């Protein structure tokens, strides 16, 4: 979804596994 | 977890596709 839509959300950073790999 | 504390265990690889698929 987008951001807006949903109730008591909170602004945060998810890592991804994947990107350090990668580089 | 770390590979100290369960009582039965076994070494192999867990092949990780994912390596592979990067390069
Ligand atoms: C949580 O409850 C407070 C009142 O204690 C209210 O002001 C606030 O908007 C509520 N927040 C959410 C995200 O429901």
């Amino acid at each position: 979804g987008n951001c807006d839509v949903v109730i008591g959300i909170v602004n945060n950073t998810v890592y991804d596994p994947l990107q350090p790999e990668l580089d």
